[PDB]
């Protein structure tokens, strides 16, 4: 629910930070080097991920949404949870930890206190091909999302795309759904 | 809880926006075509309904209230949650939504993924008149607390004859007192 | 968790009430009576209490921290939800139903839709000697509060009371359980 | 997730405190002695601990963070709860109740309501080595060990950084070290 | 689900016994009284009523169903859970039990441990018209409101039934009735 | 897991029987029709259907394991629990209840305590062709139930019957398996 | 529920045996030890302890209800679980386990995979006071086992104990019961 | 718990078996492979396993042990429930689906309903090496028991010197003492 939080700086610590919004100081997990650009006094916005569970209701924050949206992918394989995740982080850039998981790269992922030979493997094999391996491409996206087969919400797609190319991604996906939702 | 937000559009994705208050930025799901009326870096608001689960608190917006009950209703149905509501909305909005169920379009409603024969039928048969002037507001409301339909009219035409041009809650609150008699 | 909400007035229906507070509107379900007081695009203020389930979280608005406790107070029986609280006291203000209670006035509470016989019963055996009838005697509860005995609880508060001539009800605990510890 | 409220105080019990902060009017519980320096009508800040059950969402007010740290920490022996904590913190300022705790003062633990002789001594050996009273290596290796590092790796390239760096940040040297441990 | 045990006595305790039926020794849970009648190498049955929980699954036994039947009855008390049940039993038997209850003889049940003043109280409230204690018209209705009819709808079916069929069984009348009532 | 029970007896009440197994006397549910047909002290077997929740595990026991099946299909409808099927069933004999929920009678339903109008409805919408709406059809359900597509479901079951015709219904599934299963 | 199974031996391996009850095979984890003592296609009883959870039914076999019992005390304390426990047991005997235990010898437990430095202590403190050191005493542990204090549970024993003679101890707790119920 | 069952076959259908134990018949689920050797009024056994859930408890029967633990072992698989572990090997028999899994056949898993490429591919990847003499078995129970594999060994190989033909039971109950050692 909550996807930011912009304000004083009240604290920053180790691990973590305190953002005060309206009166309200928000403990938002970080890591160092999201941390180290932070200083106290001072205003700042962080890209937060909620996590809500039972007995706990945590926020970790990065610079940017693609880092932001990289935990939260971390996060959906089996056995990896939001600590877990973060020590990922914390150890491998975005940047980096990306491209390991690219290059298949076991050894260095295994460095990262709590991933196993295995562990690694089963990360690597998760998600490869869905951190980085645009009009069309985001509007089908768009379209699986909402429960369309791929191979004919392209068809819809290339449709709109080619009837009007002046579109942008939005426009186009809005058309594609009045097609789809046939008229 | 969470009946609305108001801010500024920090970001207007495919499938959602992030609005900030008070420096909080949340994250509002919404269809395409709430999407559009949208610019970032502008002031906007859309009506809410926050659905509190075990391991989750999502919001979904919209821009009137009543979208917003239309989407809370299609919950209420057997087998439809949150994410399905809202595919059911992006392919037809909340206006033919509403005719297709209450017409009773099979065929319609199973050209949105997710929804097949079987299940659409169920969605017509249980909101085919789900989907839709003081008396009847004010009797509503009355049975609304556990009050017999009969029982609460039966003090309702009593009240709005009291006085006529009440408004729908002073006739409400009369009719309250009349029921707690004796 | 949140006590109260104050802000601008969305939205005034028959069983709630939406404040925007600082650009977040938040539901506010609350009776006809108090919903009554209040004129949209106003600013308003409203105790209230947090219900929080599983799969809910949900505000409710009363005028009145002592109203807002009453409704804490009927959900601590057995049976006894939310809807039917509201309901009670929609039927009944929150003065009355202390009446009706104390009184033990079982036809009245059955008014109340979904209070029926024996449930009426339940309620004024498990209210009435907690619903309406000095620095010490809260001293001692809030002792008595903490987990204190009460032969204890009132000869710390009777030494400090005693001691210091005769001043705040804060400090009065604060020193009964500086001796409390030694 | 709160880390603090601000605002206009609204009600000073005698067990809570009603703080304002944006409109919203956040129930904080509390000691008499932390509610002592609160006045109605002023504008006010708690250090909280929410703690998130089932079937609540609670408020626990203190001072500062480090009596907010103590809270928790009473949290994480079996049996504790966020009620017998408070009642714990009301009889003994943190002060007194670290000390107590260092020194098995079982004693004066048993006089808290609630604590009877057995569980004086599960706190007392649960907390004892385990307070932050009873400076840049030893923190930069908390972090590291906190990240799922083992003590031994875990100084090891803490102590190399501040070689290297003669004496800098606990901040630069964590994220050095980490650096380093990423091979 | 089971409803009573029989076979060989492996051992007779204080609190409970161990009923060995077909090779399976089940622990069942009775009162000193109950477990009196019992002898250790003999063939026993006890009527018992299975408390199946998240983490429990057990076993209460008595002499027969009309006292498992005031057990389960004592479980629907709010705030009445097997443990106390089973101590009420132990102090006053069954027969006593139902007596003080319907006597409201709240001095007695006050008596048995952890049952406080308010708790006799709720429970002569909930418990006194529900007592076996303190025929074929009255069970026939009983059965056709278990199964969802309203009272008089009911009492309307049976009398026809009996007045038909001069006086015959609750079984065949309530059979007849429901026939009635299929329209 | 239970699926039925036989042996002697114990008990014949008006809305279950207690049948005692190896010395284990369970409960089972049933109607006064299935009760009718039992008495006590004589050997009994019924079709079960055990259903267990966190705080319950119970069983309701028929005739046959077509009726049994009918009431767990009950069950599969939404709103419709194990106390409203047995109620439906008190009141329409499996016969008569399948036929109900053919011919859409929805004014026979609705007698049923607990049935309104809409109920009725979505059970009739539910399972009318679900009820009685063979070598061949068994086979496919059998494979769809594997998680097969049908219409490729009945494209094996077509090529084995038709190559073997002598097939019996367990027969003719392994060997539409061999097929899919694609050698 | 189930304390005890006593049929056919269909297989021992090196952490459990399934013993065939009545058509039904068990599957019972044990310690070497225990299974030890167990051959194949031979009748054999265990002392039992079921332990149930959520998504779990387990059965754990012992000699006697001596070490069946100590089992299930193992797991009062926090920490310890089912496998721990075993795994315990499996490296210490009930018998010298409690010694451990009573002398406090951390340094005997920390042999035992799973349990380090503070787990040893934790569990030291936990059960050194309930672990290995007549009519009247049990009976009176007996009533203090239905709730009732002891200043009480033995007025009403010794009360009893010299009214009869001297008999059963069952008969002395069904007896003390007696007086104390009028 | 219920590690198997053994009865009267009271009925054999499509995709189960009801085999009846002491007047108690059990469903057990099944293959159609397994299902085949059997017949109605016959007595027969299954070897099981028992998935324990909140809403259930089903039992799941084959021909042999070893069967029964590749079942199991298929559940330990993120992703795959028992239906999907039943239809896998209703797919492929417990030998050929080994080999599937060994050899890394992402096509044929596919031929079972449910398991896509991405899917198959997690099995294989999971499961590869998971799908298969005193020394190592004496090894493998105490590195069960949380020993490390270094000492389990260290301590084995140590015991089989001591005396060479011992049981892989008396093996490992010495190999314990060894390191309940000091």
């Amino acid at each position: 629910m909550i996807a930011s939080v912009r304000g004083e700086v009240l604290e920053v610590a180790l691990d973590h930070v305190v953002i005060e919004a309206a009166g309200v100081g928000y403990r938002v997990n970080a890591t160092p080097a999201t941390l180290a650009t932070l200083r106290q006094g001072t205003e700042a916005r962080l890209i937060t991920a909620m996590i809500v569970r039972e007995d706990s209701m945590t926020l970790y924050g990065f610079p940017d949404g693609e880092t932001r949206d990289l935990f939260l992918t971390l996060l959906s394989v089996s056995g990896v949870g939001p600590r877990l995740a973060m020590a990922a982080l914390a150890v491998h850039d975005a940047p980096a930890l990306r491209q390991v998981l690219a290059d298949g790269n076991v050894a260095a992922l295994t460095r990262v206190p709590g991933i196993g030979k295995r562990g690694a493997e089963r990360m690597v094999l998760e998600l490869r091909d869905k951190v980085g391996v645009a009009v069309r491409s985001p509007v089908v996206e768009a379209l699986v999302g909402l429960g369309f087969a791929a191979k004919q919400a392209e068809e819809a797609t290339d449709t709109v795309l080619a009837a009007n190319h002046d579109a942008t991604t939005s426009s186009a996906l809005r058309s594609a759904l009045s097609l789809l939702g046939k008229a």
